[PDB]
């Protein structure tokens, strides 16, 4: 028993295609012993869905509790890097240089951060970035935590957490398409099926107890049917998106507990069927109050640029030389 | 029992002196381990959280065994030892000490153990054994179950694992708070009159059942509607008064032969609020002079901490026209 004993158990019987193990138990889900497992190479163990996470299932000793071999709950860092260097000090291209900083940004992660109950610090990685040339003068960054959400429709039973604290309104997802039942025409073309607009999930400033709503919109006046319950969110209090289509009526569908660090929603709370949504998986961005981001139970801060390039933009800036004369 | 108790009995043998597991027919799913500190009576909630946190050590995710303190059965002993003047060197105060040790040495060795039992005949031979001058003893016992909540018996019941006599079951006294004002300038302008009260049992019926009734009231401060009306039987023990109080009422009932005791004050519209206690003690005379333990019950002599459950009368003898 004991998660620690189990972590080993697997750092042996598998200690081949596995880099790390976190055996934690969830207080919401009794009798279930959860086993986080980093593939040591990629991200998901049998993304093929078990091929692997079923083999470990097939390891049994004692107890009335049952294993649930999962892939680690990944925290991502959407970094907007802005390194600046000296035109002259540089001998190879900006292209070769990028491939030089991300070689470092990786060295940091995989040595200090990509570990269980281990953490990430922006200041500490920007030291690694700075440390890629004779110049390279300095560097800026703007990060957000990312949680990848399977089934956009609704969060888990027990909500999703970051293992970190975010700021008011900080929480927002990427946009996805909502197929309004309605139909419209332009450019000599026809019905064009059903009108679609870009819609998304955002949080609101916390109330006097640490608790804002999780709202979704915009909409039409519209494509969502209003009840005694279902009513457009009452007031400004968050981040609205570009109505290049003019729209705006958002609806409440959950809440963030900022202090408790839990976020729940369920689109079924209004009456939209997942059919009315193109997507399956979405991204949930928030920006921390943390100058240090903590991983934790089954959570793991990882940097996989190749397979997750989207989570890193590098904007370089070249600089004129100074005094060359003496 | 020992399947898991023993282990625990290894990593903690320096405190726990008694460990046994059991289930509750009823609290299905739950497995409890009673443990008695070698060092007294109740393990401390820190001693308890440590011991529970070896449950993780041995991996089990299911809610896993509740550790808890043993269900104690106490013997209120009323001892009498008659001894020879000539042959007794030290003080009477010494002699007592000398025997009150023997009692404990018998309890520790033959009694304080799970499902082991107390035999009044044995411990008396221990008493006899305490000095070369302790000519002969006698002894009168009662059973004490220490009740966690006075207001209602457990869902299931309270049992002694032993046969008691009629009218025998009787708790001690606890203040009931009527609600009237007294108007006394001695202590201000208002005391809130509160008179003692106990909970006794009455005589077996045709069929083996008694009624668990509750001490004296003053008509008014208990509301009676047809159904809930004063008990009338005189088949129980009433208590010492100075007040005009003779109205006892009926809650639960004793099943003498199956020894189960259920009661619930609620059966008379009286909230816990109304009584200034939270814990009580239930006494009762055994049928026999050999008394038993069963599931998670443990019999124990902890006399520097429950001194109220032993009294010693000595009788010094010489020669002799008289020893009472």
């Amino acid at each position: 028993v004991t998660a620690t004993d189990y972590d080993t158990f697997v750092s042996e019987r598998f200690g081949s295609i596995i880099q790390a193990v976190q055996t934690f138990t969830d207080s919401t889900k009794p009798g279930y012993a959860f086993i986080a497992a980093k593939p040591k190479s990629g991200l998901y163990l049998t993304t093929v869905q078990r091929e692997d996470i079923k083999n470990y299932l097939k390891d049994y000793n004692l107890a009335p509790i049952t294993p649930s071999i999962i892939s680690p709950n990944y925290l991502f860092i959407k970094t907007n890097l802005k390194v600046t260097y000296a035109l002259n000090k540089l001998q190879e291209s900006e292209q070769w240089l990028e491939g030089q900083i991300i070689d470092k940004i990786d060295r940091y992660y995989t040595e200090d951060v990509e570990i269980f109950n281990s953490s990430f610090a922006k200041s500490k990685m920007l030291t690694y970035v700075d440390d890629a040339d004779h110049s390279v003068i300095g560097s800026s960054a703007t990060i957000q935590m990312v949680r990848e959400v399977q089934n956009f429709y609704k969060t888990p039973e027990a909500g999703i957490k970051y293992n970190n604290q975010i700021k008011d309104r900080s929480m927002e997802s990427n946009t996805f398409s909502f197929n309004s039942g309605r139909k419209v025409v332009n450019p000599d073309t026809g019905l064009e099926e059903d009108v679609l607009y870009d819609v998304r999930i955002v949080s609101t400033d916390r109330d006097s107890k640490g608790i804002g709503k999780v709202i979704i919109g915009p909409f039409a006046s519209g494509d969502v049917t209003e009840n005694e319950n279902i009513q457009p969110y009452t007031g400004n209090d968050f981040n609205k998106l570009a109505n290049s289509d003019g729209r705006d009526k958002y609806y409440v569908i959950g809440e963030i507990n900022y202090p408790a660090d839990v976020i729940y929603w369920n689109i079924a709370k209004i009456n939209l069927t997942s059919e009315k949504f193109e997507v399956q998986t979405i991204e949930l961005y928030s920006d921390p109050t943390d100058d240090v981001i903590f991983t934790r139970d089954g959570s793991l801060i990882v940097f996989e640029n190749d397979l997750r390039p989207q989570y890193l933009t590098i904007d370089l800036e070249p600089i004129s030389q100074l005094e060359h004369h003496h």
